[PDB]
């Protein structure tokens, strides 16, 4: 006789990593799983024409300081969509000061 | 002339399932395919990437406890986020008509 | 120890009502109420600036037929959008073969 | 030499409130100021055109047993949609056992 | 001298097709690449794990009646979902009538 | 038997206004009934906080050019957030 | 025979302020007007019965530390959340071009 | 304990390019990459499907005059939806601070 509904939970109330695991070590790109987390990607998007360089990070305020990358179509090579750590941001919800 | 909308389907008018047909009895993971129905993944996140454990389920109240496990980059084995016992999360997953 | 989420119900989960008692037949427009559950109001936006008439309305299918007409701000009365009904729509959801 | 993103705090994560605390002990309907957090409603909705009458609650769930009321247009008496709640649910984020 | 914002262009402004054209006549199947534009999936699902199943349409009306089949996990044979008849009568695409 | 949604109808299927109409011309700002339509607001905005002044406009291209204005709340000034300082076409156009 | 859609300005996208300016230096309260820009709000909220408290603040970083507190419907004063020390979030309002 | 909100890069907020660098100049087709980024697609619809063909551009007001195609699935040929002449939707894809 009562509509009770259901729930669908949010990906961040499951999932969270230190940021020194979200790039491999050897190449300094985020590793390919983690960049729809850190990007918001538009639907279809193919995921194959980007690429996060990590330049910095913090420990002490999980930042990563990034550069991110687009194939360009023409020359086949991939460069810098803005124009050093040219996006620094804080990939996941912290609980300190 | 007059406009007449069209309409697209939400997948929860079509599909339900009891909380039993979520997951495999003798793994205690939630079938690949229902991760995400339950789980809102961010636009473009491969699911083969995680997996859900279950640690509890009513019947009753159609529910799940579930733990989330990713694969490590590195090993490509499943590992849990960070808890040590007990669901992280527990949830209804689909309307119910019953009070 | 365990994360339950909450819910905010969608308000389609608690009314309806027969598309008969939605306008007043002696003016044949929508009751002032009811516009903002018809239309996709813009945020913000005023419903006392606009009103709907009612050129139609299936009883069997339980559609309206509407026109939209808004307040001119200078002479404080109603005009009609210019360039039968502009819409022909069922608002409520239906269980019927 | 960084762009660092800006963010808007999403209102769940500053207000929680007991179930208790959501309605008049003594009319049994949920607060005004109330309702748009417990319902989706459509923008620009006018608020005083209906009500959430409680019908039931429990403080070990933190849920409550709502039934809407809307304001019928002739009368200006507030009537069902259509006894026990339309819906049961647990309208905030709860962390339990 | 002026800030003039962009736009991105909803899909259904670009796309429309006659409801006969969406599915296998012959399956009576609606065919993959429109399965996202009937249903509103939820993100990363695997679409390869469902069918729509086309029980009736109305080239009057541009309705299609619509029945869910999933893969069950065990058998991996699709199955309806609970239950003849659709589960859902729709009109996919806006139309503009007389 | 058988579901069949309804449907809340987008205010743009309703709606559109030529560009004269929508402001005042003795002030040159937009009546206060349009801001919300010409502005994507936040929940709850207080409108009264905001207006936009008129610099420029088109017939041919059905476009307004604006200076969004906010009010200082330590003053009582309006001051532009930051000729027009925005150029749009608020209704949609079918040309050639 | 070319469909031009239409446009909104998006005020949010537009609007920008440094940290210092958002609150009253007397009051240590987020101005009124600007709390609908800082907190996304439930469709039909009313911003009257809810303030924010700045608690810190940073030049350096442009972020604020508030509380949030809300007018008790018997007693028409407004109360803290509390379900006592320091800001209950602390977060950067607007987009930043830091060297 | 003060709550830190996390963020993700919100890449249309942050990708912008000059319309004549969106398409092939020899097909006058958009290049694949770039028509999700033009068009919202639906969850889960595969772009391999569909293609924009560029009728006009303008390099004054940086606008897009297109004509979308979609692959047919009995034929797997790219047809175009309906013989037109002109685009379907003539629209600026970026936010745009020119004179």
């Amino acid at each position: 006789i009562s509509f009770k509904p259901g729930n669908q939970i949010d990906f961040n109330r499951l999932f969270t990593l230190p940021v020194t695991e979200l790039f491999d070590p050897n190449t300094m790109f985020v590793y390919d799983q983690y960049v729809p987390l850190l990007v918001n990607l538009p639907s279809g998007f193919d995921q194959a024409s980007i690429r996060l360089k990590v330049i910095s990070y913090s420990v002490e305020n999980q930042t990563l300081g990034v550069r991110l990358e687009f194939k360009d179509p023409q020359t086949q090579q991939f460069i810098p969509v803005l124009n050093g750590p040219q996006t620094v941001f804080q990939p996941f919800n912290q609980w300190a000061d």
